[PDB]
């Protein structure tokens, strides 16, 4: 909600309570788990006009979860998701740095609409294709002011030598192209980065180098949002094997996300969705599916402030998954109110 | 504060700033122990009107303790009070889900209106007596606009299996009824639920199943605040045994609460309470008390948004209890800023 | 940004978003460190005029990293920074307590001035140098209103029994005196404290009092901005040993910094700065300097909401420091937006 708005300075302080509940037999075999899921989001969106040509910007955003005692485990799962500043320079494009989304999500967004679920490839401090911390990122639109429609970016990421693996990267580059028009858009992005020694030193994955590409193409009009997304990953999708209770990275995966949605005037906006990533020559097992699911769902909109939800994941992992992915169903029910 | 009020949806944004200073001899053997205490409070509560019926709700507090250093320690006794996300309907009720009040609060609540201390049965993260998480909570006003000051309220407790004993429960239903009628209020809540493995593997308590229930009376009319509260419980009650280090649930508890207050038009608000929780059954002791003290205090408010206070606990727990229970009387000395 | 004003209540709500990283060769031996540094900060502001002669007030104010991932090293670096709340009457001075500056901050404030680094020896959790926790501080300002431009001030520290050395203290008492006259200043401040059981327990340090005061010079008129302080503590500045892995306090310390900065019309405002703290009496060392450099930087303000800025450390300290302390140069680099 916009509540600051005075002499060229304008802050948006927003957030949101979200009454979460997962439903899967026994759900630790499960796509989701079973249990509390409740949560509340806290940030702020701060925009200054410098000049009629250049603005400021920066923006934070906090994860606060409400599935927790007030004892020990008080802070478990709670974090910084966002935390960057920037400036915006006429049609010459945009800079900003700190944490904020990998390059290669500029693709995976297109897909990441479900409910609740969904989105499952855009790993957190995953490289590019998530949220990640110390990227410098530049972004235009309309090509300099003067191609309607056709976007790109750039994005430099430094390295982060974290305590794990799983959190960790070299330093690297990504960048994105997309091209909209009347309804349809397309989109592409790349990125490499080097791998930390600490990564290399994992069981699965081998490579100095992580690699991950993304393209999507979608609908979006007339109420009407169609999308789909292909990608594939070099030693940058993380990966545990639950049997050997070994982790690191798998060395190729092949990512397919397909969405369709409708939304009604009167409120409900039905989903269904398909979403199957494969692992390729993971040490000691070859071949395995991480992902692979077929999705029902639907949002009733009460209107811009309150909504609730159902996301119904049809989980096709089988029983004997070599990683030991779990096989069971999930079904998530939500109530939300955002500002 | 209400900072946003625009097209149907409303923010409070509050909190508080608590400087707080507690006086015990030595205060490990005391009520509430010997130093700093100072605290911080930030909450948003959001209201939606949805159509002339129909209102969507949203709330979240947090405390952030003002008593640690910014080193290792700095996160020690910060969470989450409250998250959660509701419908209200004319009268037919509302319907909330997320970290909220356990519904015999609804009667505890009564006496909780000390200075700084009391309200010593509303335990956090316990069954139905104090904030927990995961509660599905019913609540009717008025008997569905049909009975002037007759509510009602029923709630779901989803099972949370948690690291500790202490934080955890399972699946349990629980309700209250009240009548409140010129100055005066009766209430009466119950609930019962599951204990959960790592509960009942604890040394103290035994049973498979938590009870707590509460019986109050207040009269609350012309700047006079008098009320009583009395509850039992079965394996519900957390106690530890400093002696063994043992720790676990009192087989049964007897509590008793009583509070007078005034409030005078100049600002102060004396207090004088009586509290006493009995523990029965046990194991290795047999019956000892776990609360048992006189209270004298003050509140001074300067206005809606400044006061100071302070809180004295005559304690009456000798210094021979069974289960090391602190026999030193405490004061507590408070200055609040508050939004 | 004041988000709120109404009914002689005021709630200033404020933070920033920085993005900023540290530039040093390898930085574990550098000033500074390497990589990104980013974080963002939330606070409030609160002042109630309770009558024409009396205001209450009440501030918070939090750090969050945005330089951690969502795993599980969220947490690290994340505190509140100030918690406190108090009144002010008229002329008669200023009352508050909780986490707040140290009062010979009242003093070392002078040459806290640098876009990024500086203020090397307003330590956190140490004693009346840096942000402390369960202060008591009154305050003065123009001798009751009889003097214009002389004011001082008197803190009561209370013991804080940490788990740590490094953030204990004992009871103390210090205070400080500030004249100010057509752009010069002066000032001085000295406390002393009682040191904690634990803290007498270290390797590295001898004494059961900590003492620390400082003297402070300034020019602040006409775009100039000049300061100097002086100080010297005794068993209350922390120190560590790198080649022992040993930590404790330094039996003495002599501090000088020096601050030069002038503020250009059109937003640019250089810094030049010497900052040298020298430890005396260092048990199995002797003399060892802690901190030995010179600065060049300057901030860039676009206006009052957004700035970037550089701010490079030519450090001093020598390969074969006798503590280990780093001896590499660190450049930052930032972007600020603030509200
Ligand atoms: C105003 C704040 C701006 C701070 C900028 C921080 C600089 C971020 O460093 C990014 C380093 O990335 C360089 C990429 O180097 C290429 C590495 O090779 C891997 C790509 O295949
Ligand atoms: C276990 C119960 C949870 C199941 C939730 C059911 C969701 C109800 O919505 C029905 C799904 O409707 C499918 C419509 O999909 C929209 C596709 O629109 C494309 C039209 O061009
Ligand atoms: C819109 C979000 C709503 C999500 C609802 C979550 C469901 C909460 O589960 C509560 C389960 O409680 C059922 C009680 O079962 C009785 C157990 O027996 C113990 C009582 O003696
Ligand atoms: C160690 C010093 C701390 C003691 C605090 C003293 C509190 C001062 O207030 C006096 C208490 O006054 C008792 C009045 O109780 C109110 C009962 O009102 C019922 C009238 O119907
Ligand atoms: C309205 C809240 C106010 C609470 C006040 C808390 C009291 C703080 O205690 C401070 C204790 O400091 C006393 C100093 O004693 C001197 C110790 O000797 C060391 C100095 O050389
Ligand atoms: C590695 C690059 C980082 C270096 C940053 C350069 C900073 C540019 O500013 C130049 C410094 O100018 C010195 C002026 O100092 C101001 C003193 O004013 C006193 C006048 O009375
Ligand atoms: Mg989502
Ligand atoms: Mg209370
Ligand atoms: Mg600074």
């Amino acid at each position: 909600a916009e509540i600051y708005n005075k002499d060229g300075n304008k802050v948006d302080l927003y957030g949101k309570a979200v009454g979460l509940h997962y439903f899967s037999k026994g759900g630790e075999n499960s796509y989701g788990g079973n249990g509390d899921m409740t949560y509340a989001r806290l940030g702020f969106k701060g925009e200054t006009q410098i000049n009629s040509d250049l603005t400021g910007y920066g923006q934070w955003e906090y994860n606060f979860q409400g599935n927790n005692s007030e004892g020990a485990d008080a802070q478990t799962g709670n974090k910084t998701r966002l935390a960057f500043a920037g400036l915006k320079y006429a049609d010459v494009g945009s800079f900003d740095y700190g944490r904020n989304y990998g390059v290669v999500y500029d693709a995976l967004g297109y897909t990441d609409m479900l409910p609740e679920f969904g989105g499952d490839t855009a790993y957190s401090d995953d490289f590019f294709v998530g949220r990640v911390g110390g990227v410098a990122t530049y972004r235009n639109s309309n090509f300099f002011g003067l191609v309607d429609g056709l976007n790109f970016a750039v994005q430099y990421l430094g390295k982060n030598e974290r305590d794990t693996a799983r959190r960790s990267n070299g330093d690297g580059v990504g960048g994105s192209i997309s091209y909209e028009y009347e309804g349809f858009g397309i989109v592409g992005a790349y990125g490499a980065a080097d791998r930390t020694n600490l990564q290399e030193a994992q069981p699965l994955g081998n490579g100095k180098k992580a690699e991950q590409w993304a393209t999507g193409l979608k609908y979006d009009a007339n109420n009407i949002y169609l999308a789909a997304n292909y990608g594939e990953t070099r030693n940058a999708t993380p990966i545990t094997n639950k049997f050997t209770n070994t982790s690191g990275f798998a060395n190729k995966t092949q990512d397919v996300l397909l969405v369709a949605q409708y939304q009604f005037d009167f409120g409900l906006r039905p989903s269904i969705a398909y979403t199957k990533s494969k692992a390729k020559d993971v040490e000691g097992i070859g071949d395995v599916d991480l992902v692979n699911y077929f999705e029902v769902g639907a949002t009733y909109y009460f209107n811009k402030n309150m909504s609730t939800y159902v996301d119904y994941i049809i989980n096709q992992i089988d029983s004997d998954n070599k990683l030991g992915v779990g096989s069971d169903d999930t079904v998530a029910v939500g109530i939300v109110y955002q500002f």
